[PDB]
């Protein structure tokens, strides 16, 4: 049908009309860095004005833990210090069409999985390495969300018990070491990108041995970066082969959240 | 019905008759430390002689990755250097009754989960801290095994990228830092047990944020050790509360593999 898709990230908000699977009227605005609550409300109202009368429903792919129309920030530092935002309510102010909501990496995992050889890939993870580090887990071709929408927050699993404190409050999260935010927090060389890639290869090994994942797609601004995937591949062959699996770049690229949310909201009516 | 249960571990083999859910004729013999292939065959044949004519089926809970009647050792050092053993075949030499096979921690996870408030606990993990470190994952009240029987090998996820090399070939596995084998590999103080408990609290945090686990049961010789659980609990409250969940000791104790395998083999006919 006709979908209004939002992809709220810590750095960018995207928006588009997914119609019969195709992205039409793409926009991309900065995510507010200050006055964030006021800013999120103005941005959502603007974006909903722009697409007035062209959608049957609203699908939202949002960074953070999404449960009961509420965005809870595991890492408030991705959302400009914001802890929580009444995401569905704020959107319902502007339309009475249905509104469905999903974590941003869960939505992207749904998108990329649709492109899988469904019978020979039943356990699949998509990893975003962008502003933060996010993930989604499909197991027996079912997307995990959890009772609370937490499933997939693989960026806040342990990369190093002696590493930086993460913005979530935990020490040594993968996101605290590998993410875009973590990379440019130190640069203010090549060796920086390697530390990020090695941490992501450890996370891949972890998900393989823990969940018997058969395939992993990598996305996000850092993940899709020319040369990154090959660096993660190089670190994966230090492991015993049992930890290896095939890694490919996300094929929807930066649109995977839009299409995933659009198709996910539809496909669980 | 009438079940012959085997619980093959890196240090002990147990055996018993599970009948109508109760353990009867328990035995426990050392797991061979040398001449291991010959030893595993003699032990299985002995144990099968002892219980001749008293079982309808054989349920095997085995350390290692269990796929197609074959035990593959992720950490051969737990099985006295053994890499692989034709586990189901060796047992089929002595009976024509059916033989079902499961990882040892997957079986125990099945046991302990049966004691859960099924509606309010749908995502559950059981962690063994014994000879090695093992685990099983229940998600939407379904035990994960994987296409290859790997799901649950949480002992070989990352605890420290600068820690000991694990016997699996990977550096810094949880098992390489927290396990019984890892503890007594250094002692040859209190601070040792703490390092083990802290690593296990990081693993608990990991499984909670990654899979939205609602409850975790701890088992095994180290896990059930007087004072260990409280030490893991103490390390869990250093984390933001989102990573916390309720931890209780395994209630079947050292019989969870026997009953789990017995009931699992039956319950997926
Ligand atoms: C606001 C927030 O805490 N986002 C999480 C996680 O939900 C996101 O998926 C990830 C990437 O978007 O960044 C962060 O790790
Ligand atoms: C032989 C072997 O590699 N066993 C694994 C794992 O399968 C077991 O569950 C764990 C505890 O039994 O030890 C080891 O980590
Ligand atoms: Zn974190
Ligand atoms: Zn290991």
């Amino acid at each position: 049908m006709r979908c209004l898709a939002l992809d709220i990230g810590g750095t960018k908000i995207a928006a588009a009309i997914v119609k019969n699977g195709e992205i039409e009227q793409r926009q991309q605005i900065h995510t507010p860095r200050e006055n964030v609550v006021e800013g999120m409300h103005q941005a959502l109202g603007k974006l909903l004005a722009d697409y007035e009368g062209q959608f049957d429903y609203v699908a939202v792919a949002s960074t953070g833990i999404i449960n009961n129309g509420i965005l809870s920030a595991l890492n408030p530092k991705n959302l400009g210090g914001l802890a929580e935002f009444p995401l569905k309510a704020s959107i319902a102010k502007h339309t009475d069409k249905p509104i469905g909501l999903l974590n941003d990496a869960q939505a992207a995992t749904y998108a990329e999985y649709q492109l899988q050889n469904f019978e020979q890939v039943s356990n699949f993870v998509f990893i975003t390495v962008s502003t933060g580090v996010g993930g989604g887990i499909v197991l027996n071709q079912i997307l995990q969300t959890g009772s609370r929408g937490i499933a997939g927050h693989i960026g806040h699993t342990l990369a190093d018990p002696n590493g930086a404190i993460c913005g979530c409050g935990r020490r040594g999260c993968v996101e605290a070491i590998a993410s875009g935010r973590a990379i440019e927090a130190v640069s203010s060389a090549t060796a920086l990108v390697e530390r990020s890639a090695k941490a992501i290869a450890n996370l891949i090994a972890d998900l393989v041995i823990s969940l018997d994942i058969q395939k992993i797609a990598i996305g996000g601004s850092v993940g899709l970066a020319e040369g990154y995937l090959s660096l993660v591949e190089k670190y994966l062959q230090d492991f015993p082969s049992i930890y290896c699996c095939e890694i490919e770049t996300a094929k929807f690229g930066q649109d995977a959240g839009l299409i995933g949310a659009a198709y996910w909201v539809k496909d669980v009516l």
